[PDB]
């Protein structure tokens, strides 16, 4: 448990980004968590992600003004959110 506050049990991985499902990018790895990727998953969904200066401790969904995603992996410095599904707000 670090990084972002995941006690709401909506992200499994705890990799909590604002990301865009409307945007999206064709570049498409995230080696971080997924070092080995390629052999497991080439399905990943790569949607374009920003993540306005966070408050340490504070809440992804509330930090910023955008969707609130759970990425299975991130690439650049969190422009670029795996598999991030967007997380219930309860």
């Amino acid at each position: 448990g670090s990084g972002w506050e995941s006690k709401t049990g909506s992200c499994n991985t705890g990799k909590l980004a604002c990301c865009d499902t409307n945007k999206k990018v064709q570049k498409s790895t995230g080696e971080e968590s997924g070092l080995l990727h390629t052999g497991d998953v080439l399905d990943q969904v790569a949607i374009q992600c920003t993540q306005i200066p966070l408050l340490i401790g504070i809440a992804i969904e509330d930090e910023c003004k955008n969707t609130p995603t759970c990425c299975e992996d991130v690439e650049d410095d969190g422009l670029v959110g795996i598999n991030c599904t967007p997380i219930p707000l309860i």
